[PDB]
């Protein structure tokens, strides 16, 4: 059936819908908007569940009330929900609207131990998220950073058990770094980065520096140091000793460092997803993580922006398919971004390859047999953006005689705003929702399009890092159509 071609569309809710004071501010206003979405055929919505609002008062002082009133209203409006366990800061830059820090009691510990924060070579502390170096350090009033995350997710599961039982929540995305993405904070606008700066390595806090020196001593080179020649945030790769042609990234020292640095994210990801699987075990929910789409310098050999972010991806070393393989023991979804972007829209000197990056990451996921979802990175209201999302959602088009060979598990559109709901904009969005649904009407029962959610099974066994790293072998991507066969039309 054509309904086997249906890809669900979710919309991201406005930022700060429950504010920093844990108040669901405007139920009436949100409700008119949600009902517009329900009539346009949208399948669900997505919301951040900010750790800095919930566990603000102190360790295990959770207040779930205002998020319970929000989930109640989404359910009354007939929409499902993707929930993000957001363990990161919202906003906080100059010009930002809603600013929600991580818990003040965590920030107070940070006042006496600055090394709980990701740190660059200059010694600047990024406070958006806790460094992977403290994941198993019992320094937060007896808890390690992963026990804080685990406890938060167990409390969410217990206190929202009625919305979980009644099937409101489709999936739980677990925030794994800055902006909820599994990466280092290598391109902080708060420290002056501007596209397409290569960014900077964020491994200089004392826990990660110490771990690196222990690791180079075991490899037989105790003298090796953390990079001192990779430049600054706004550098271009050829003006740096680390990323130029035949530079340090290609030496024994550079490769060992890049393997260590990227391996820290796989393991960070693997251990917290272990806890998420335990917390939500038995629930009719899928688990997901978000990978960032870092497309600038993708078209040059060095892939510098990708490497400073922690994705050790080169033309001869796949740095994304190890992440897909890791997610398969957890039966999790890889949620990616840049689904709307065309290469032709990027400034030429950025050496930007969003279309190719997307084809590489989604093909890597389908090859590893996991489910792949995605978002647009920037707000777009035009038909060419929507037709690019429809092309990536079904790369080889609609199958008239079955399910597509390749299709995404879903797409979340970023952000519900008054601009989206403006008349000419919302008319084009309604056509996008239709074409995503492969010209079928909204289908309330996911089982009809083969998206039924079972009870969350326990994680399959730990895959050793060397088996994870066999997925670095480069493969050719699946074939993409030039343009979609299910066009919104201009
Ligand atoms: O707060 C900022 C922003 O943060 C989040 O986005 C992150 C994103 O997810 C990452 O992928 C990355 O983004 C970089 C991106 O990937 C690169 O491609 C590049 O962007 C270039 C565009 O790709 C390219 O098309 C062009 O953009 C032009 C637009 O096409 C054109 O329409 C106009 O853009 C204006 C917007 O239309 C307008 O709406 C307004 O945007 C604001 C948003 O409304 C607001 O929601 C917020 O956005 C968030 C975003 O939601 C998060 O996902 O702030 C926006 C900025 O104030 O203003 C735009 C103009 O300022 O003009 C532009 C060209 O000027 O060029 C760009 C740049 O070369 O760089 C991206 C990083 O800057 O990182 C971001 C940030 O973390």
């Amino acid at each position: 059936n054509m309904l086997l071609n249906y890809v669900p569309v979710y919309v991201m809710l406005p930022l700060g819908v429950v504010n920093v004071d844990n108040v669901f501010e405007d139920p009436d206003g949100l409700k008119e908007q949600l009902l517009q979405l329900r009539a346009a055929g949208v399948d669900g919505v997505m919301v951040d569940v900010w750790w800095g609002i919930i566990e603000l008062k102190g360790p295990k002082q959770y207040d779930w009330r205002a998020y319970r009133s929000l989930l109640q209203l989404v359910q009354e409006c007939g929409l499902t929900l993707q929930a993000i366990m957001s363990f990161h800061q919202c906003g906080g830059n100059v010009g930002d609207i809603v600013n929600i820090p991580i818990p003040q009691w965590v920030l107070d510990i940070g006042e006496s131990n600055h090394d709980i924060f990701y740190t660059n070579r200059s010694g600047t502390r990024n406070k958006e998220y806790l460094t992977v170096g403290v994941d198993n350090e019992p320094i937060f009033h007896g808890r390690t950073a992963i026990e804080i995350y685990s406890d938060y997710m167990k409390s969410f599961r217990e206190n929202m058990s009625d919305f979980l039982e009644s099937g409101l929540i489709i999936d739980i995305e677990v925030g794994l770094g800055p902006a909820g993405e599994l990466r280092y904070p290598s391109y902080p606008q708060s420290q002056g980065w501007e596209f397409p700066g290569i960014g900077e390595f964020q491994c200089y806090d004392k826990y990660l520096k110490a771990d690196f020196k222990a690791a180079v001593a075991r490899a037989g080179h105790p003298e090796w140091e953390l990079p001192d020649d990779a430049g600054k945030y706004n550098d271009v790769p050829e003006s740096t000793g680390f990323f130029k042609s035949n530079g340090t990234y290609v030496t024994e020292k550079g490769k060992f460092f890049l393997t260590w640095y990227s391996n820290k994210l796989l393991n960070h990801g693997d251990q917290i997803l272990d806890e998420a699987n335990k917390a939500f075990l038995g629930c009719k929910v899928k688990l997901a993580i978000k990978v960032s789409g870092i497309h600038w310098w993708y078209k040059v050999e060095n892939h510098a922006a990708e490497l400073t972010a922690g994705y050790y991806n080169l033309n001869d070393r796949d740095g994304y398919r190890p992440i897909a393989r890791m997610l398969s023991r957890h039966h999790a979804i890889l949620n990616f971004t840049c689904l709307e972007m065309r290469d032709s829209e990027q400034p030429s000197d950025a050496k930007s390859g969003p279309q190719e990056l997307v084809q590489q990451v989604l093909s890597g996921g389908w090859r590893e047999d996991i489910r792949v979802a995605g978002e647009n990175a920037l707000p777009r209201y035009d038909a060419t953006a929507y037709n690019q999302i429809i092309l990536n959602a079904r790369p080889q088009g609609v199958n008239n005689n079955g399910p597509p060979k390749l299709s995404m598990f879903g797409v979340t559109y970023l952000r519900l705003s008054d601009d989206l709901l403006q008349k000419s904009n919302f008319n084009i969005f309604k056509k996008f929702v239709l074409k995503m649904h492969a010209d079928q009407d909204y289908c309330a029962n996911p089982q009809k399009y083969n998206h039924a959610i079972t009870p969350l099974k326990p994680s399959a066994p730990k895959i050793p890092i060397e088996v994870l790293l066999e997925a670095t072998k480069p493969t050719l991507p699946f074939p993409w159509l030039p343009e979609t066969d299910m066009k919104v039309d201009g």
